[PDB]
């Protein structure tokens, strides 16, 4: 089997991407944020505290003939940005892009933090990291990808995110029309439950490539590119008037600037992030200070190749017995 679904930016900055997901019988379609940095499939629901719902579409298990309470199971998650959610668990039929899993754990939110409530466009998350990070207790649950894997034509999914445009998530096949040149594969460590890999270095603009190992994770659920403070200072030093602002919470730059590209290494291959991908616009409406898309990881504890970096590539998440990542230009 295979599946193929379009993923659409939630706003003009590509802050996140939503993908429609069918849950239950008859289908209830919710727009979920596919997150390769977490392992829970959770939704706004008929159980979510009413004051914490503001425009999201909700899953109502009582209206699904295939929903079953997973008795005694609870979940609770905290993300890198400080946001959180928790609740109980149903099993139900879940379909993405024509690919169906029966008996998928659907984690129903009873509580969500303010950042979720305030984002009316995101109806929940579909985690695509390794199932060792799933938060369901006392019986940990499998991701949608781990449940689908054995049925897929190939045990892979691909992320093809757009720059200010829709893109695609494919399951079970590699669309050879979706990229240019060849795919370069690189080793993955699953020790922390992430798609963790090691980049071979970087360049700023037309500068020379610096060969250096940068361990990090491929995370579709993170907007920006977070890298060591040495690398980030080297990038922003090439932009007149850029500075790190403790009041704003990272590097800002004059909105009149033209940003340089950023290149990262994947083995002997190179992925080039155009400068425009690094512009996240005014820090507040009408400001002439703009927020940067490359930021220091120093206060996180991990480097994160988020959407700024991934949208520059066709990315293969290979879930074979020895997992690997693949990157191609496009």
């Amino acid at each position: 089997s295979t599946g193929s679904a379009t993923t659409t930016p939630i706003d003009s900055l590509d802050d996140a991407y939503i993908t429609p997901v069918q849950i239950g019988t008859p289908a209830q379609t919710l727009n979920l944020d596919f997150d390769t940095g977490s392992s829970d499939l959770w939704v706004f629901s008929s159980e979510t505290t009413a004051s914490e719902v503001d425009g999201q579409t909700i899953y109502t298990p009582s209206k699904s003939t295939t929903a079953k309470l997973l008795s005694g199971a609870t979940w609770s998650i905290s993300y890198g940005d400080g946001s959180s959610s928790s609740g109980d668990v149903y099993t139900d039929t879940v379909s993405v892009g024509g690919l169906t899993v029966t008996g998928q754990a659907v984690e129903s939110a009873k509580k969500v933090s303010s950042s979720f409530t305030e984002d009316s466009t995101i109806d929940g998350l579909l985690g695509l990291a390794f199932s060792t990070l799933n938060t369901v207790s006392p019986t940990q649950q499998k991701t949608f990808f781990d449940n689908a894997k054995a049925s897929l034509d190939s045990p892979v999914f691909t992320a093809d995110l757009g720059y200010h445009a829709p893109g695609t998530y494919n399951f079970g096949f590699i669309d050879t029309t979706a990229y240019t040149g060849s795919i370069t594969y690189t080793a993955v460590s699953t020790k922390q439950g992430f798609w963790e890999w090691t980049s071979t270095g970087y360049a700023v603009g037309s500068g020379t490539f610096k060969s250096t190992s940068i361990d990090g994770i491929a995370d579709t659920g993170t907007t920006l590119l977070y890298l060591p403070a040495t690398v980030v200072s080297a990038y922003w030093a090439q932009v007149s008037g850029a500075k790190s602002s403790s009041s704003v919470g990272g590097y800002v730059f004059p909105c009149s600037a033209t940003l340089p590209s950023f290149t990262f290494g994947v083995g002997s291959a190179r992925i080039v992030i155009p400068g425009d991908y690094i512009d996240f616009g005014p820090i507040s409406t009408g400001s002439s200070s703009c927020f940067g898309g490359i930021q220091s990881s120093a206060g996180i504890g991990i480097n994160i190749f988020g959407d700024v970096a991934l949208k520059a590539a066709f990315v293969v998440f290979n879930g074979a017995t020895t997992p690997t990542l693949g990157f191609a230009s496009k």
